[PDB]
């Protein structure tokens, strides 16, 4: 395993999640944004692991299940075996973490990426240790009844600018967002 990061997309109001969906319609260039940085390997013939919490995993259309081109880990305390289509599951961070050290995905694995949701974020964000966050700013008020936790700016700092990443305002369905790069180290 190479580097911890989280990758999430909220409204002004910190709004990720509307009953299991989207609070926004579809951006699809946001979409293609999400599986082109949760995908892409920095170290051939690795893969990146993906981790989720139960229900952003039941949030995914079926059809998109498994991530594909990613290991997907499901992180759950009442799932007694992985969902049908996952790879692993483990009661917590921590768990999924050591399953890395295995000999399991030891070898296999370059990322990590924290898909969602505020539960599996917000205990990401308080494992110590270098962490990015990569956050899409929907710079609109969406009725929400999940949000992100709050980003500590004495510990996180935004990036002037990051690779691979656009930096200006962009735009879909008459609907404004923007790229932002967090980094902690603590
Ligand atoms: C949350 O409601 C849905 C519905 C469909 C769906 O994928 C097809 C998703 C997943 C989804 C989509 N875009 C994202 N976009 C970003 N930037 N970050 C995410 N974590 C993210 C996720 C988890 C979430």
């Amino acid at each position: 395993v190479g580097s911890l990061n989280c990758i999430v997309a909220v409204s002004q109001n910190m709004g990720i999640g509307k009953n299991g969906d989207r609070p926004w319609p579809p951006l699809r260039n946001e979409f293609r944004y999400f599986q082109r940085m949760t995908t892409t390997s920095s170290v051939e013939g690795k893969q990146n692991l993906v981790i989720m919490g139960k229900k952003t995993w039941f949030s995914i259309p079926e059809k998109n299940r498994p991530l594909k081109g990613r290991i997907n880990l499901v992180l759950s305390r009442e799932l007694k075996e992985p969902p049908q289509g996952a790879h692993f599951l483990s009661r917590s961070l921590d768990d999924a973490l050591k399953l890395t050290e295995q000999p399991e995905l030891a070898n296999k694995v370059d990322m990590v990426w924290i898909v969602g949701g505020s539960s599996v974020y917000k205990e990401a964000m308080n494992h110590p240790g270098h962490l990015k966050l990569f956050v899409t700013r929907i710079m609109q008020d969406f009725e929400s009844d999940t949000f992100f936790p709050e980003i500590d700016l004495e510990k996180y700092k935004l990036l002037p600018e990051y690779p691979g990443v656009l930096s200006d305002v962009q735009e879909e369905k008459g609907i404004k967002y923007k790229f932002e790069v967090y980094e902690k180290n603590d």
